[PDB]
């Protein structure tokens, strides 16, 4: 098991797709996207998690909600890499897959970036959330 | 593997580590250091891979040299990110293992950053070499 540092900050609650993960590989990566990434949603083998982030329509309180931007991956097809921007929460996310480098979700990118290389493609993920996502962390296929 | 973007220039012959990086984990970083980073070479078990970077003693028409610094890796410590300061030639990097943070090949840091995380531990480089490090590619294990 390999996994990268947690990336972002203590709020929300925590949620892990580990067991999620027996299902098979990611088959596709649904998130809501606007000045930042409010919710990720990855789906394993055919099995959707649960929604990690924007808890509530309430949340337009604290950050505009954004639009739904689903990437359903072919088969084969590995998320490699993530450019995370983050501080109190998760700003921004780019993944990048063996076949295609995909849009970011969040087009403000002004914290702290990192290029996070997921060896083997990425297994799953785990992080909190609560009206958005406050951290993530990357769980390789190695 | 997995593999981040080539960070650097088209100048220099390219290199790869592939092949040696068969003979074992990365035991040892051996650079040239002075404002900037003058060549690069790992060992892989106990494998020395050649000087990657400093060609010739006349490359010092174009650029300083720099002192040689080794840092030996204990069994079981891994680099998980590296920090590179690139543009037309890699001019720093800043080696972070699973054990402790390593000083900066390269005392100036005003070219483009880029923080990449490997988890698991770096695997091998690649990249392009001449007088100089022209750029490099890091590879993780899967
Ligand atoms: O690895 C750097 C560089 O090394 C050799 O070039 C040396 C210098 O050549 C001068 O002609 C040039 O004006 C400088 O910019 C170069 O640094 C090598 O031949 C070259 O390919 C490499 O980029």
């Amino acid at each position: 098991q390999v996994a990268s540092e947690y990336l972002g900050g203590p709020g929300g609650d925590a949620f892990d797709d580990k067991a999620l993960a027996q299902n098979g590989d990611i088959t596709r990566i649904e998130m809501q996207c606007t000045d930042v990434a409010t919710y990720i949603k990855l789906r394993y083998g055919k099995v959707d998690s649960r929604q990690w982030g924007w808890a509530n329509e309430n949340c337009i309180q604290w950050s505009k909600k954004g639009v739904k931007v689903v990437h359903e991956l072919s088969s084969g097809e590995y998320i490699t890499s993530a450019i995370v921007t983050y501080g109190k929460y998760v700003q921004s996310i780019t993944f990048k897959t063996n076949k295609r480098t995909l849009p970011r979700c969040g087009t403000s990118a002004t914290e702290k970036s990192v290029t996070v290389l997921i060896p083997g493609g990425l297994k799953y993920i785990s992080g909190r959330w609560g009206c958005r996502i406050d951290g993530l962390r990357f769980h390789a296929k190695c």
